[PDB]
């Protein structure tokens, strides 16, 4: 027999009782504008899909961000901007300004409302605990977000969030991965950055949720609060699950695997071993133990889970005692 089907424990409907426009994106009809209205000003990086610039609006004078869509299927070009679209407006979710051609060369770009190019990546292994719950809780809240409007990020990694540490805010941004989450859909596991791929991805169990965006979070939070980047430090994507399986264990793994009546690629019969699952303890020391609690273990072990359905939601992550001082004192501003 084959794979045992999978739904989401939340939002599992959302896109069906959408009209079929809303995520029928290969249908979307975009209204392409000028490139002459904007200047490319200095470039801010080169990414694997896009270049990214600075640039100015030279109507208005406003700063604005440029993403070149470097060449690529007009299906996964239609597919970004109709996400971006649904999404725009959503809490700590980058706003999508305008969609030009260039009238040469005819390449798409997007056009992103400004935020400065200080990534996460750049910040989060020196940040006080609270700001850990602060920047997290903030994180959720695109989660929770993009996932109620039936979208799952599928790249959730410290380089896709862009923070503002003197304004407090922060933005997920590239959303090139993206995809809308269908009851029943066999999605390509070919996606995230190996340090931050689940176990679904990893054993190719093709029919997952908004759930891989929580396992991403924990491999970001497990980083932040143990000062250890990556945390899962897999030579491949073989050895990647490897790594998780001398922290999670072998039992909790094969459970999971004898759960979907997974087919496991034969490589892995000689490299998983049989491995306990680990205190967290094990990872604290002096140099990390002011940023690890019992609360931040507790909440750790609820999104580091092989079987996706076991996951918190975000909803869930956001509920959890980790935050209360962080609920609190928002409600107190
Ligand atoms: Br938007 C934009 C503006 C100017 C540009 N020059 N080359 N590519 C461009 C894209
Ligand atoms: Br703003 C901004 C910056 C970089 C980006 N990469 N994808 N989307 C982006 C938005
Ligand atoms: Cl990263
Ligand atoms: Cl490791
Ligand atoms: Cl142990
Ligand atoms: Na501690």
């Amino acid at each position: 027999s084959g794979p045992v089907p999978s739904r989401a424990r939340v939002y599992t409907d959302v896109n069906t009782h959408r009209p079929r426009e809303y995520w029928d994106y290969e249908s979307h009809v975009v209204e392409w504008g000028n490139q002459d209205d904007y200047q490319l000003v200095r470039k801010l990086g080169r990414g694997k899909y896009s270049e990214v610039f600075e640039a100015i609006n030279i109507t208005n004078n406003e700063k604005v961000v440029v993403k070149i869509l470097k060449p690529v299927k007009k299906k996964k070009i239609k597919r970004e901007i109709k996400i971006l679209e649904n999404l725009r407006g959503g809490p700590n979710i980058i706003t999508l300004a305008d969609i030009v051609k260039d009238p040469v060369s005819r390449t798409p770009a997007l056009v992103f409302e400004h935020v400065n190019n200080t990534d996460f990546k750049q910040l989060y292994q020196t940040l006080t605990d609270y700001d850990i719950r602060f920047y997290m809780y903030e994180i959720l809240k695109a989660l929770d977000y993009c996932h109620s409007m039936g979208i799952m990020h599928r790249d959730v990694k410290p380089h896709n969030v862009m923070i503002d540490h003197e304004h407090r805010k922060l933005r997920l941004i590239d959303w090139g991965l993206a995809e809308f989450y269908h009851p029943g859909q066999e999605y390509n596991v070919r996606v995230a950055s190996r340090y931050f791929k689940g176990p679904e991805l990893l054993v190719d169990y093709q029919m997952y949720d908004y759930s891989l965006d929580m396992w991403s979070l924990g491999c970001m939070l497990a980083s932040m609060i143990f000062r250890k980047e990556p945390f899962f430090h897999g030579h491949d994507n073989y050895d990647q699950l490897v790594r998780i399986a001398k922290v999670l264990g072998t039992e909790d793994l094969y459970d999971y695997i004898d759960k979907y009546n997974i087919e496991l690629d034969p490589r892995f019969n000689d490299i998983l071993g049989r491995h306990s699952r680990k205190r967290w303890e094990r990872f604290v020391h002096s140099e990390n133990q002011h940023l690890v609690s019992p609360e931040a273990l507790d909440f750790l072990d609820k999104l580091l889970r092989y079987d996706h359905q076991s996951r918190l939601t975000a909803r869930e992550a956001m509920e959890h005692p980790y935050f209360y001082t962080v609920v609190k004192d928002q409600a107190r501003m």
